């Protein structure tokens, strides 16, 4: 996160952070046993990290669980991106608490102009590298459609949607990616991605979760 703020320690109780040896992307959790992340996070030997704010010191909130399972999107397409998003089964339910909690499903798709807040362990500068330990936020508005595809032209599916400061200076990141987008409590986006970070008219490109709900709700019923 680029331009953001320092959270809070477990401020934000859905976030996760994928762990393959180290943090390599955001998930968002969903109920006790399941994690909605970015397609284009796939990866064999996951381990799902809850409760987590500094990811390199064990604190006390921590509950560490290794995936059972990986389920990308059907259409899923690493070319352009389009349905970048996949659910990530716990081989053991986390227990629920204050500071690990699920965040709700969106019921209707969120509009233009809705303020949300992102949040993860990406990058925080535009230029040159530099990775927080600790959990990272930053508060967004959607941007309209119209303009999300004037920024990226050819590239903008109607799985996407754009959201943050056309100006430059505030985005999410490398690392951030596969993490949530929530507004209004429900979980309304997936970091996917973006031309740099944090650049003048070149917005965060998030998965637009609206439409993947039926496909969600389904899948958990079945796995
Ligand atoms: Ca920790």
């Amino acid at each position: 996160i680029v331009g953001g703020y320092t959270c809070g320690a477990n401020t934000v109780p859905y976030q996760v952070s994928l762990n393959s040896g180290y943090h390599f992307c955001g998930g968002s959790l969903i109920n006790s046993q399941w994690v909605v992340s970015a397609a284009h996070c796939y990866k064999s030997g996951i381990q799902v990290r809850l409760g987590e704010d500094n990811i390199n010191v064990v604190e006390g909130n921590e509950q560490f669980i290794s995936a059972s399972k990986s389920i990308v999107h059907p259409s899923y397409n690493s070319n352009t991106l389009n349905n970048d998003i996949m659910l990530i089964k716990l081989k053991s339910a986390a227990s629920l608490n204050s500071r690990v909690a699920s965040i709700s499903l969106p019921t209707s798709c969120a509009s233009a102009g809705t303020q949300c807040l992102i949040s993860g362990w990406g990058n925080t500068k535009s230029s040159g590298t530099s990775y927080p330990d600790v959990l990272k936020c930053l508060k967004a508005p959607i941007l309209s459609d119209s303009s999300c595809k004037s920024a990226y032209p050819g590239q903008i599916t109607s799985n996407m949607f754009c959201a943050g400061y056309l100006e430059g200076g505030k985005d999410s990141c490398q690392g951030d990616s596969g993490g949530p987008v929530v507004c209004s409590g429900k979980l309304q986006g997936i970091v996917s991605w973006g031309s740099g970070c944090a650049q003048k008219n070149k917005p965060g490109v998030y998965t637009k979760v609206c439409n993947y709900v039926s496909w969600i709700k389904q899948t958990i019923a079945s796995n």
